[PDB]
C-alpha cells in the first residue's frame, strides 16, 4: 500500500508506510511531521528510502515547511529505515546514545546528532516537543514524543493498537519493565488525549491502560 | 469531562460522569435514568455530589419527571459517590443490606432504605424493573437491573466494556464466582439485546460473553 | 434474528443465519454464495433446514443463479446443519472424507461427494475456488475457501472474530497444530485482504494474525 | 498393584489400592480405617470390590477390631467404587446428602445413611472424628475428615500430592471455589500437621498451601 | 562434575556426564548402556568426545562388553556431542533420518547408519530394544527407546525431571505437539514403571504424566 | 516449633525459627552464623526478639564465638524481627541503605551501619563475606550473601525453596526485574553449589535455576 498523510492537529500530521511481511501481509507504520515556524520536523522515518523520500517531499511541496532535522525513536527499521534518505536529502538526525550504538549493532544507521536522555524520566525540550526517555519496553532504547500544543503523545512501538492482547516484534523487548515505562510515560503528559501508536490506528489514552495491561507481569 | 445524558429507549436515559484518575486519567461512570408516569426514578449516582446533583436538575428540568428515588448497583464511589447530593435533594435511596453494610466499611453512606435481595438469584420487581443479585463478581454485592419494556440489562461494574481483556479495579472482587454471577444475569434475562457497561460504552450481549470469558477461571 | 444476504465482492455474497443458545443468546453463522456462469456454488449451509432453504431460494429469485453444488468447511452444524434441504432441493454435497466422516460421528448428514484434500496443505480447485487443507484447527477437518477474482479467503470457523480472545466451540478442536493451520493459510493466500469468519463481520488479515496469536501454544 | 496398609498414628492407619488407567498407568488411592474400642470405622472405599474387601479382612484379622461403618468423602469410583463390597459385609456407610445424590447421578451405589452438613463450614462428630464440609472443591460434594488425637487430617481428593501443579481429575470440580475451599479446611483444623491426600503419600501442611495456590484464581 | 555409571537394571546402566553452563552451572545428561550377549550398545552420548570416550572404556574394561553400536535419540550437543569418539573408537552409529539431518544443520555429526521409524508412532526393534518416534516434542525428531527385560522406558529429553514445571532448552520445540507425544510414547510402553530423564534423576511414570501436563496446550 | 542449628560448612551454620500463621501454619525463616577467628557473625534475625537472643546465646555458649555484627538482608520481619534483641545483645547491625529506609516505611527497625551498595550489581567485603545488591526481586532491596570458603550462597527470601511455583509474600517484590535479580546472583557467584532460602531446606543451583524461571515473565 502507498505513503498516507493525515492531519491530528493544528501543524500535526501522521506518516504511514506500509510492507508486506508474511504471513500476515501489509504493516503500517506511523511517524509524524510536525511544523514549525518556516520548516518542519519529522518523528520517525517510514520502513525504506523511497517511502521516506516521499515524506520528505511532502512536507517540501504540500506543506511548504521541508524538513530541517528529525528524531527516531528506537533502533528498528519500521523507524530507522529511511536513514540514508534523510541524510541525502540534507535532513538532521538525532536519537539518543544509546538508539544509535543499538542502531550500529542492528545494522542500521545511526543519527547524525545525540538526544541526552539517558536516564529513566529524563526529559528534554527539543524543536518545541517533550522527549521522554521511560526506561526499557518495546525495545530498551524506546523514546516517546509529546506535542504540547495539540496534547498529542506520540507512543510509537512502546504502545500497542487498539484493543490488541498481541506483543508484536519482543524479540528486543524489555519485558520486565515495559508497563512500568508505559505508566511513567501516560504520568508525564496528563494532557495528551490523543496516543499515536506505531503500528495501529490513532486513539486516546485507552491504548496506554491497555498495553500496560497486556504487557504487565501478572500473579 | 461534562456531565453527559443519551436516550437509550423509550424512557430509558443512562447518565455518564468522568474523573480523572492517574496514570491513565478520565474514566467514564454510566448509571440510568428511568421515567414512571410523572416521576423517574435513577439507578445508580454519578461519581461526586456535584454530577449527581447535575442528573437530579436535567431529570426535573429536561425531562419533567423529577426523580423521586434510585437504586444503587454496589458499594464504590462510582456508584454510590453522590449519596448526599441525592439525599438533600429528596430521592429515596435503596440499596441490599449487603450494600449498606460495605458502603459503611468503605466510607460510603448507604442508602436509607433496603432491597431484599440477599440469596444467589433472587430478584424482585421494583418500580417496573427487575432487580437480580447474581452473586459476588465485581465486588461480592453487585446487583443487576434489567428494564423489560425496551429490554435493556443495566451491569454495572460486573460487565466489562466492549473487548478488554482487563479486569478494572479487583480489589474487592470474588474472582471465583464472577463468571457465574454473569451467566447467571445471563440466563435470567434472555430478551435483552442491549447491555449496558458502567466503564464503557452501550453494547449488545457480547459484552456478557467475553466478561464471562475473561474473568473465567482457567484450566 | 431471521437470514441476511450482503454482497462481499463480484459475484461473492455472505449469507448469515442466527441461532438462540443460552446463555449469551443469538450467535450468527455464515458462508458465502459464489456466482458461475448461469448457477451459483455454496459455502455451507446456515443452522438449520429452514434456514438453509431460504439461501437456496434466494439465489435462484434473486441473483437468478440457482445453487448447483455446495462444500462444507468442517462437521459442525452451523455448517451442515441444512444437509436435507440442500439434498431435497438438488444440491449437489461435497466435502472431504474426513468431514464426512465426523459428519456420521457426531449425528450430521455427510456429503455426497468427496473433496480429495487430506494432507496438511493439500488443495484443489473446485467451481473456481481454491480449497485448501490447511491442518487441524477449530476442528480436526477444517478446511478454508479462496476466491481468487475478488481475493476473499473464507476461514469458516478456524478464524476468530474481530479482537476477540476467546476461543468459541473448543470440543473438537486441535489446540495444538491450531495456530500453525491458520499461518499455513496465511502463506497460502497472501493476496486475499478480505478475511471471512462464521462467527462475526467480514474483516481484513488482522483476524488471521490475531486468531493465530490467541489460539497459539506460548511459553 | 496389591492393596496397601502403613500405621500413620496410634489407631490410625492408610489403607492404599491401585487401578491402571491408560495411558499413565497406576494410580493409588488413599483413605483410612479407624480404631475405636473394639471396632473401627473407615474412611473410603478403595477402586473396587475386592480391595475393599481386603480392607474389611484386614481391620477383622490383624487389627482384630472389625469395620463397623464408613464415611466417603465425596462422589468418585476412587472412595465408593467398593460400596457393594462394604454392604455384602455388614459395614453401615455414611455420606452427605448431595454425596449420595451425586453417586446416584454418576452410577455409584450411594451410602445407606446422611451426614448432615449441607452448608459451607458445617462440621459435625461422627466416631471421634470431626466431619467438615468445606463447600465444593476437587467435587461439589467434597468432605474432610479430621482426627484430633494424633491430629491427622485427611483431604481425600481435594488435596493435591506433593510438589504437583496437575488438578488431576477436574470434571467435576467446582474452579472457582476450591482454593477457598481449602483455605476454609486448614482455618478448621489448624493443629493438623499430617496431611493425606487421596492419591499422593501422606504429608504435611505444605500440601495444603499448595494445593490452594495451584487451584487459586489468578489475576 | 565427572562421569559417572549407575546399574538401572539386568544388563542395563545409565551414563551420565556434566557440563558447566552459566548461570546456572552443572547440567547433567544422561544416557543407556545395554548389555548384549559378549558386547554393549550405547544410547547417546555424553556432552563430548572425552566423557564419551570414558563411557566406550568403562564398558569395555567394567563390564568386559565392548560397545559395538549405538543409537541417537536427537540432534542436541548433549545426545551427539561426543559423535567423533565413538567413531573413532569404531563404534557403528544409528539415527533417524530426519535427526541426521537436524545434526548436520545443527553442527553436529550425523550417524553412520538410519534408523528407519519416519512415520508418527512407527517402531522398530534394534539390538533388543524398541524404538519409537512418537511425534515431534523436545525436538521435532526425538525418538524414545523402550528396554523390555526390565521395562525401562529411556525418554531422554523429551521426558522433563522430577516435578519441574521449565520445559529445559526449547530452541526446537514442538509445543503444539509434545504433550501428544509424551501419550503416545506411555501408550506405546504401558509396562515400563522405570523412566529415564536426560536431565534429572531415573524415576517412575509420574514423569511421563508431570511432563505431559507442563508442556500441554492449556485452554 | 523452637529454634534449630544445621552445620552446613566449615564454620558456618543456619539457624531457623518458626512462626505459626493462619491459615497454612507453621511457616520457617532461616539465617547463618558465620564463625570468625574468636568470634561470629549473624546474617538475619529469626522472626522475634525471643527467637533471635537464642541464637545469640547459642553463639556465645555452643561456638564459643560470640555474635560481634549482623547483615540483614531485606526489610521485612523475619529477617529483622529481632532487632532490639541485637541491640541489647551488643552486636552491632549493618543493612543498606535502603533496607534502613525500607524497614522505617514498614515499621522495622534499622541497622545501626550502613553497606554500601546501591547499584545494580554492586558487591563489597563485608567480614570475609561478599555482600551483592543484584537489583530488585521478593523486595526492592533484597541482598545476597556468598560465603567463598565453603562456596555457600544465602539467597535469603529473593530465591524460593525446592520445586514451588507459589511466589510467597510478593506484597513488596519487583516482579519485572525478580527473575534477572536471581540471574545476576548466579553469575556472581558462580562456584557457589550450597544455596540456602529463607524459607525451605538447604539445596543446589536448581533452586537459582527453578526461582527465575518461576518469577521470569512471559510470553
Ligand atoms: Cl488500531
Ligand atoms: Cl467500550
Ligand atoms: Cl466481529
Ligand atoms: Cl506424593
Ligand atoms: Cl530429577
Ligand atoms: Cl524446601
Ligand atoms: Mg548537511
Ligand atoms: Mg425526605
Ligand atoms: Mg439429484
Ligand atoms: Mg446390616
Ligand atoms: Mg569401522
Ligand atoms: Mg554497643
Ligand atoms: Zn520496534
Ligand atoms: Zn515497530
Ligand atoms: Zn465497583
Ligand atoms: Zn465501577
Ligand atoms: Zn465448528
Ligand atoms: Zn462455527
Ligand atoms: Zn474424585
Ligand atoms: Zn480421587
Ligand atoms: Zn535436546
Ligand atoms: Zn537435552
Ligand atoms: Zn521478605
Ligand atoms: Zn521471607
Amino acid at each position: 500500500k502507498p505513503v498516507e498523510f493525515v492531519k491530528l492537529g493544528t501543524g500535526v500530521w501522521m506518516h504511514t508506510g506500509y510492507k508486506v511481511v508474511p504471513p500476515w501481509g501489509n504493516i503500517r507504520t506511523n511517524g509524524l511531521i510536525i511544523e514549525r515556524g518556516d520548516y518542519s520536523v519529522l518523528v520517525d522515518t517510514a520502513w525504506n528510502d523511497a517511502q521516506t523520500a516521499e515524506i520528505v517531499a511532502w512536507a517540501k511541496d504540500t506543506l511548504q515547511k521541508p524538513i530541517r532535522a528529525s528524531i527516531h525513536t528506537h533502533a528498528h527499521s519500521d523507524k530507522m529505515g529511511g536513514m540514508d534518505a534523510l541524510h541525502m536529502l540534507g535532513v538532521e538526525t538525532f536519537a539518543t546514545d544509546l538508539t544509535n550504538r543499538l542502531a550500529i549493532e542492528r545494522g542500521l544507521m545511526p543519527a547524525k546528532n545525540v538526544l541526552n536522555i539517558s536516564e529513566i524520566g529524563s526529559q528534554i525540550e527539543w524543536e518545541g516537543l517533550t522527549i521522554l526517555y521511560p526506561g526499557g519496553g518495546h525495545s530498551e532504547d524506546n523514546i516517546v514524543v509529546n506535542e504540547g500544543v495539540n496534547n498529542i503523545l506520540f507512543g510509537g512501538c512502546m504502545i500497542r493498537p487498539g484493543m490488541t492482547t498481541s506483543l508484536g516484534n519482543i524479540d528486543d523487548a524489555n519485558l520486565g519493565y515495559w508497563s512500568k515505562a508505559v505508566e511513567n510515560a501516560a504520568n508525564a503528559f496528563p494532557d495528551s488525549q490523543i496516543v499515536i501508536p506505531s503500528h495501529g490506528k490513532p486513539a486516546g489514552r485507552e491504548i496506554l491502560k491497555n498495553t500496560a495491561y497486556i504487557t504487565r507481569p501478572k500473579l
